């Protein structure tokens, strides 16, 4: 299927929104760093930055109890051993050297690496509880999961990770906009690849999907972000997986 010029260039416009200026001069509505009140409320406080031993960090939700959904192109690099990988729910490291973890950093129980088969990118992480027994999701409510079933070409939603390149341990949420769905969630928005993991909500606070790369779009030339949608097959291996 040959895509139209017009649309390429429709398409090169809207992605420019996003990338046509440094991230820095982007405007607010599009992409901005959580403040600390932020960080405290539904749904940023179910955001972790996902570290793995020689990996840049990226970004997983917390969605049970003990479990932490990220992607499986995140979590692999641990090579099933879960003392590479800690999570570090809603770390921030201002810009002046000082790091705050509000729940602490939670060690890794168990590494499901792909559960929902190779193809789909996404990972199941199951933490310990802390020191003094407490779990992360005894502490913050873990994400409502919704459905990807009733999301539509040109929906705006809310997509909530630790974009790393553009700055360390510090939680961003950026707009995105939905398009083409046939083939699973694409959208533009600003990211970058510590946002691998991030948390797609809608506007009742319902996971309806994970952030997980770029791919070609249109054409071999271009590009969309892609994710994850919690789909009817999604939903159900974390309905079987989940604690």
């Amino acid at each position: 299927a040959e895509v139209s010029a017009e649309e390429i260039k429709k398409h090169e416009e809207k992605w420019n929104k996003y990338y046509g200026v440094n991230a820095f001069n982007l405007p607010k509505e599009l992409f901005s760093k959580v403040d600390e009140k932020d960080r405290q409320k539904y749904p940023y406080n179910t955001i972790g930055n996902v570290f793995v031993k020689g990996q840049t960090s990226a970004t997983g939700v917390l969605i049970g109890k003990n479990t932490v959904l990220t992607n499986r192109h995140i979590a692999k690099f641990a090579n099933g051993d879960p003392s590479k990988v800690s999570f570090r729910p809603s770390i921030n490291t201002d810009d002046n050297g000082n790091t705050e973890t509000p729940y602490g950093e939670y060690e890794v129980k168990e590494i499901l690496q792909e559960p929902f088969g190779a193809g789909v990118d996404l990972a199941l992480i199951r933490l310990k509880p802390d020191q003094n027994g407490v779990s992360l999701g005894d502490k913050i409510s873990p994400a409502k999961i919704g459905t990807s079933n009733d999301l539509k070409d040109g929906d705006k939603l809310e997509l909530i990770g630790y974009p790393f390149a553009h700055k360390v341990n510090q939680m961003h949420r950026s707009e995105i906009e939905l398009t083409t769905l046939s083939r699973g969630l694409r959208y533009y928005g600003f990211t970058v690849p510590g946002n691998s993991g991030s948390g797609i909500f809608n506007s009742n606070g319902e996971l309806v999907g994970i952030h997980s790369s770029k791919v070609s779009h249109l054409d071999r030339e271009h590009q969309i972000n892609y994710g994850v949608g919690i789909g009817n097959y999604v939903k159900r291996i974390i309905n079987e997986k989940n604690e």
